[PDB]
């Protein structure tokens, strides 16, 4: 947990314009998150540039693991291995819009985050599953308590979330 050149918007939530694989590389942290789907394939996306960078050790191991406990909830979470990339990797499921699921997961699904101290994670839902990302990073402040280390990889979209983060700030 080295983690570095982060951006500090509360107490405990910090934010960086970084690819979160070269990230973890970089820092080796007890977490990383996955944006994950109910039955864990990490095709594309943070799930799958995760899972290349294990060389597909990480989609075995999900594998496995679907295969003994079935699928996760949306808004659920599981720790796996984390493998190259972290001591841990906590898979959470956040709720895909785009195909009509509750809103109101993403809360559930960020409430995980606080079952570790520290994290390097991704923005829940903001990208294929179509959540609004301001409105992701708004629930997230509002939700984890713990030390979560944002990685967004798109600069225009980490441009726009810090300004209106702090447009909206009181
Ligand atoms: N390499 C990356 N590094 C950092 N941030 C990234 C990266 N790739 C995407 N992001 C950002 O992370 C946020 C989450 O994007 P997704 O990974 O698409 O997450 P989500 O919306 O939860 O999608 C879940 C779905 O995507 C599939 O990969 C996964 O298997 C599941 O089906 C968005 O802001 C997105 O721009």
């Amino acid at each position: 947990n080295s983690f570095s050149g982060y951006l500090k918007l509360t107490d405990n939530v910090y934010i960086k314009n970084a690819d979160i694989v070269e990230e973890a590389k970089k820092v080796k942290p007890t977490v990383v998150v996955n944006a994950a789907n109910v039955y864990l394939k990490h095709g594309g996306g943070v799930a799958g540039a995760l899972n290349k960078a294990t060389n597909n050790a990480m989609q075995v191991e999900s594998d496995d693991y679907i295969a003994t406990n079935g699928p996760l909830k949306v808004g659920g979470s599981c720790v796996l291995s984390g493998h190259n990339l972290a001591k841990h990797c906590l898979h959470v499921v956040g709720p895909n819009v785009n195909k009509g699921e509750d809103i109101q997961l993403l809360k559930s699904a960020y409430e995980n985050f606080n079952q570790h101290e520290v994290l390097l994670a991704p923005l829940l839902s903001a990208g294929i599953f179509g959540a609004d990302p301001i409105h992701s990073l708004r629930v997230c402040v509002d939700t984890v308590r713990t030390n979560v280390y944002l990685a967004v990889f798109d600069k225009n979209l980490y441009d726009k979330l810090v300004s209106s983060f702090l447009e909206m700030k009181s």
